[PDB]
């Protein structure tokens, strides 16, 4: 009976794109890179591998490194918005996030990051999964255009969170965006309430 | 269109009760303990705290310790059964597990344990969450009697996996058990298929 909202972590709460670019340039100063304006498509590794041989593996090495996830900066407005959202009557918020294959640091640091920005009690709201379609809710706010998995008819409406890699994408109606946390997220939530 | 089954980790795949008792007795040999036959109720910490002052905190210290989760032994038949189950046509298996509050080791070691017993490709099937009711499926096989959360009407049927702490519990019809992995799990799955 409470509206349930899944909020994606990387590219929505945490600035994966910015953190990755900064750390890639610092580690690999002699390699070419993709400026954020020129990012296209969800997969960083795939765009970097097209740029040249061996860059896909070098990109992956950034996010496999210790401290990568933990040191991501929150996207503007994200912490404030999600705190407000969670505090709303008849509204339950979960943070829904996919870990990488290499599991040494990523799960741990994601829990640490949520504690850092939202406090210990918000840890109970984390769902770590590679398949978001088996998580049920009214809304999923997520920067990845193509969200698929084991469930062919997910219960949520996917609202596309704007990111550098998707900002030029024309969606099929009635697919809808949340343009940033400065955009009117309350209106989107209210549109799904009884 | 594929039957989806959530399989709980602790108390179903991994022998939490046995591992905990062994490590508690080794660390705290001068303290009283609860033999598995005498376990009642999901919460170990709560039964130990009733046994005496300070034992709840000493129990918690076992599973907060490094290597606790990783070193759990699989329950008899569990690895074999889940491998077979996953390989069945029109059947998708996810491992659905709740982490502790202290996140330094538990998420990491749970991923490590799944890799160890099921292989790298099975990592994609893990769902870490404190709330199982927001995970949608046809079945949930889980040793905890009371499974509640944000979703008042979960999409799964909860089948109670027998454990020392629940073996004496009379369930309200039509609630049903899977008595061990030697019991006929295929019959339970088939009962939910079209
Ligand atoms: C951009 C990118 C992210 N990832 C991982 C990083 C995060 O663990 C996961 C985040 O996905 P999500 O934002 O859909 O939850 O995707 C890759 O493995 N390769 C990539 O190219
Ligand atoms: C028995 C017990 C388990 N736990 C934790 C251990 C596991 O992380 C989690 C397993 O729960 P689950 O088997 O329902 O997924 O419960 C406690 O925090 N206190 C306890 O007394
Ligand atoms: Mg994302
Ligand atoms: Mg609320
Ligand atoms: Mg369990
Ligand atoms: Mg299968």
């Amino acid at each position: 009976r409470a509206l349930r909202v899944l909020v994606n972590m990387d590219g929505v709460l945490a600035d994966f794109e910015g953190g990755f670019l900064r750390k890639f340039r610092a580690r690999f100063p002699d390699q070419p890179f993709i400026a954020l304006e020129d990012r296209r498509g969800f997969w960083v590794s795939e765009q970097y591998g097209r740029l040249r041989p061996g860059l896909s593996e070098k990109a992956i090495s950034i996010w496999e490194s210790k401290n990568f996830f933990f040191e991501l900066e929150p996207l503007p407005g994200a912490v404030e918005a999600v705190k407000e959202m969670a505090s709303l009557q008849n509204t339950d918020v979960f943070i829904c996030t996919s870990p990488i294959k290499m599991f040494k640091y990523c799960p741990y640091e994601k829990y640490a990051w949520v504690e850092k920005y939202f406090g210990p009690d918000f840890l109970e709201q984390i769902v770590l999964t590679r398949d978001k379609t088996v998580v049920s809710a009214d809304l999923l706010i997520d920067d990845r255009p193509d969200i698929t998995g084991a469930e062919p008819t997910p219960s949520w409406e996917h609202v596309l969170f704007t990111a550098c890699h998707n900002q030029h994408l024309q969606l099929q109606p009635p697919r809808r965006r949340l343009h940033s946390w400065a955009d009117d997220w309350k209106a989107i939530l209210d549109s799904k309430r009884p």
